């Protein structure tokens, strides 16, 4: 694992380093993000095929005097994937390119609430910590598939159910048997990702349906529903701007040697010796706009508030609360009047980062007692679940219940992770985990 | 103004002087509270048009160390002649008003009104939210301040109920009369709530043709999210009309320095005050003054911890008084009653508060991003809510479980010596959260 | 009193070692659980009048020989079981033994399966387990028995009456019939007696008073069931030990109708110090955990907090799902001559008196209490609300059947606190302290959510 991942984080860098050289960048001008994202843009539009001539372009930016310059440059599409296969010792790298992927689908999910996506599929506009990796491409995603949400797998499923009712042609001839096998691969994916063997059994009535209609459509946005609380299997990936991997290559960094994990400590031992730096627009806070880069990178968009904050050491405040837009500069804004600062992107810690959506006891959860009845005189208080024995849902489909039957049965004070903490950056071998405990003065826990 | 409410105070207390002497009532006998509750009373009952032409109450006398009582009877107009001239000629429907806020802030403290919320189809644990439900139908807008939301709610309740029974209850010339008024009601009620998802709620129901058990439910609903996202509600300094009459016989000018229902200037006469009040056995002191210093602050549903922060003093709850009410039966025994000076003063001053307190302000549950040993927080309440205006009701549910009982309100604000009149050197409380006893119901 | 309870336990004590020396049994063998309970599952059936619906009964008897646990089938007389029952309780046929060794293989039954796969196909909810006291009793103990069932056990009962009178019309009518509905409001007036409230009483009335008893019965009945989890209902706790206890007792000269009993009290704390029981133990099974499970059996106390049953017990009592035993019975497929045998360790710490009572049910002051305060003065401060109750209105309450008294009853529910008090002043004892002198109150860990054992 170490080392193919370290060919792959170094294949990235070598492509950055001689992009920079080929679009002749200053060794600091070829450390702003705005530049990598481009560079990060075209990489991805070359190797695309699936989809202006025979060209990619996109708008490079360099400090002239004080005030940075910027003029739309543009290439043809073989000589990137030229240069992409010559950074990768002669490869194709496809898995190189999906990194660069999930770093933007991470990216759009610090900065874009999906709300107006929800509505517009008919779910809840409160889903949205369930939405990692809505904007992933669809094509590459292997891994891709890991890192997407139980939200985001169950619109997908929905936009080809309202589309396989508006045109019948849609589940029969040829590309209908076709469309078949990319929606019962998808179920299959979305089933994975559930914990309970109750929300599978649940899943499996989706995917074997003859014709899927209105219905099925219920049942995902159901199923969505209890993904809020008995969560589902999402793999996270700290993934960076290629920016960062090129000026560690530049500073001599074998990565193959040393070896590279995207869900241990490398990502954040890069972060705290990085110098990325970004454009400020007129009345933007630096300090609001390294925690958007900083979540990204961490993939810690729906993450808990208070637990990025102990790891990054610094507050974490949610997104509204942010003196700060997108990282990407559009075209009619006047990139002339904006100056810039180095990002802070160091953390307090580091964390292992997880594939679990948390610990779910299910037989418990449906059957185990939720009360006492009292046998002896004594003087005590007589325990009961108060929520759980307050909830009539379940009372008010068979595995329909026990999924609302295990969702009353949960409560928010619920511990995950147990015996598992974060650890020093000094800690390499990560024998010492410090278990996080939390500020009394608090801005909340969600993000959105 | 402090001149106009100046005079208004000022009227009372002349009246109240007048009445007196016309009742040939002694110097210590005039200081009793039970014989001013009589004469407020009484000018009450004399100007509340829409209800024999005389009016009266029982009186009270200390002869030869037993207290005595004479039912008295007195002519209405006589009475409103007394009134007006105090009032220096005017109607003066304000103090009228003034005086049964009192009335009103000493119901609120003394009874609780369990029955009528059930009624109402209302939980009986919203009490905290009947402030002023004694008051009249109507009487003065400055009334429906002083008013609580659950009051209101409880008010339009019962004109939807109204409308379920009779047919021509919204038709006609009453039909529109009748709908101007729940209109009024609702927006008074809409003005009270401090949240966008709550007032537009509340346009819901303004709105609505025809209202019946979906518009009770949603006031129902509404009633209770105000225990949480608390409503505006005003708190004004009433006292019982002796203690004016006292002020001015002393030679107070209230016109002179001014006087306002919300400062230091209700603290300043409460500190001053020479109230007597007559004492069923087995009754202690202490406790008829605290129950009298709480109506006089109207701070029945106010933090006891705080009460007992200005007061100096422990304002212990409601269960644990040794104490009926300040009014004496038809059917008891005075002969047999002692009497006491109450102790109506206080350690600290406070203003006065219309505010109900502050409301905080996307996503409902967390996804992990770190292995690491920690609650995965959710909400509750928010996300379950999709199995039972339902947009606007789920906003709500979504705010009310934002907000935690540890939530600071009144940042920055504190109470004042009573030194400090113009209220300059604020002190933050000194004996904050943890345990205490906080609800006096 | 305590005489007459004493008369019963010694005969049955008698019965055992009479029952003992017929079935040819070692005077080691008779401190098997498992020889006691086929013992016990004899004059059941010996007395059971569906005798007159071959004439004998029995089961198996384990011998220890030839170094190996033995099992053979032995069918006996019922008549001359009779007899010896007869011949050993001075002479009357005491129905009051025979429903104290049946309370005993509940108590039993209810700390070894869940009934959680009964309570799905009633349409219940799996999680009333601590409402299921007494689900294994037949309908033949009378209000002894009944006494001892739990709020669920009725409700369910009442259930499956009403579904089977939805399921076939000619039900309700007829000689058949009508014997069928002073079974109905009979059980309804057992239930309603449970509940210590004038909210779920008047619900109970309503559930009987129905024509005809359907959806809205069933419904209204799993809702009080499910009432009975915070409003708890007054179940009956009593001591019941195997009959090998009783007859090993005698057998030392000990004086039952002299020294009294007490199914509440002390006596069955004290006889099982002194005890000497053996059992069956499974390959790869834990001799100190069927110890836990025949303890919680022989004290009623399968649903109770396991915190409590700590202290009481002076050894840990951890969850069912934790345990590593099986129930105490061995099955006829199973190989017995691969069996170990252990004593049971039934010895206690302290004892504390059984109770009849579901705690302090009394909140009728907390539902008309103040849950919020509204600020008069502006001064800094947090402005306290009770959480939990305001929230609790958002539970889904209002969505199905609804009533004045189901208003009520919801409206109470929200008012209690798990940590509310209950049992004040009352605690447990020292052994020596036979007079319960000085009650011990315990200081739980209150940070301990381990106390419940399904």
């Amino acid at each position: 694992g170490r080392a193919s991942v370290g060919r792959m984080i170094g294949g990235i860098g070598r492509f950055y380093i001689q992009m920079c050289t080929e679009l002749k960048l200053s060794d600091y001008d070829g450390r702003l993000i705005q530049n990598s994202i481009t560079i990060e843009r075209m990489v991805l539009s070359a190797f695309d095929e699936r989809r202006d001539p025979k060209k990619t372009g996109g708008p490079i930016y360099r400090r002239v005097d004080g005030k940075w310059m910027r003029e739309l440059i543009l290439y043809d599409k073989e000589e990137i994937r030229r240069v992409w296969r010559q950074a990768n010792n002669g490869e194709d790298a496809t898995a190189g390119l999906t990194h660069i992927m999930i770093w933007h689908s991470n990216l759009n999910d610090a900065t874009y609430q999906r709300t107006r996506a929800l509505v517009r599929t008919g779910m809840d506009p409160r889903m949205c910590s369930l939405m990692q990796g809505s904007t992933l491409p669809r094509r590459s995603g292997a891994a891709g598939a890991a890192v997407k949400g139980v939200g985001t797998i169950a619109m997908e499923l929905i936009r080809m159910i309202k589309r396989g009712i508006n045109d019948r042609n849609f589940w029969r001839g040829e590309n209908g048997r076709r469309t078949r096998v990319a929606y019962e691969r998808m179920c299959n994916i979305l089933k994975g990702k559930f914990q309970t063997a109750a929300q599978r059994a649940m899943m499996d009535q989706v995917r074997e349906s003859r014709n899927p209609g209105n219905a099925e459509i219920e049942d995902l946005i159901f199923l969505a529903r209890s993904a809020l609380i008995l969560r589902g299997s999402v793999a996270h990936k700290s993934c960076l701007p290629a920016c960062v991997y090129g000026l560690a290559v530049a500073s001599g960094h074998d990565f193959e040697r040393e070896g590279y994990s995207l869900v241990g400590i490398d990502p954040f031992k890069l972060l705290q010796n990085s110098q990325v730096v970004s454009l400020m627009r007129p009345n933007e806070n630096p300090a609001h706009k390294s925690q958007l880069v900083w979540m990204a990178c961490h993939s810690a968009a729906f993450e808990d508030l208070r637990v990025s904050s102990f790891i990054r050491g610094k507050k974490v405040i949610p997104r509204g609360k942010l003196s700060t837009r997108g990282v990407q500069i559009a075209s009619n804004e006047n990139v002339e009047i904006m100056d810039s600062n180095t990002l802070e992107l160091r953390s307090r810690y580091w964390a292992i980062r997880t594939r679990s959506g948390g610990n779910t006891n299910q037989q418990k959860a449906s059957a185990g007692q939720i009360s006492v009845q009292p046998t002896f005189s004594v003087q005590r208080n007589l325990p009961f679940e108060r929520a759980t024995v307050m909830a009539a849902f379940s009372g008010n489909s068979d595995m329909r219940t026990e999924v609302i039957r295990m969702m009353e049965s949960a409560k928010p004070e619920d511990l995950s992770f147990q015996g598992r903490g974060v650890f020093e950056l000094s800690d390499e071998k990560a024998t010492n985990p410090i278990v996080p405990s939390f500020d009394m003065s608090n801005e909340g826990s969600y993000f959105f």
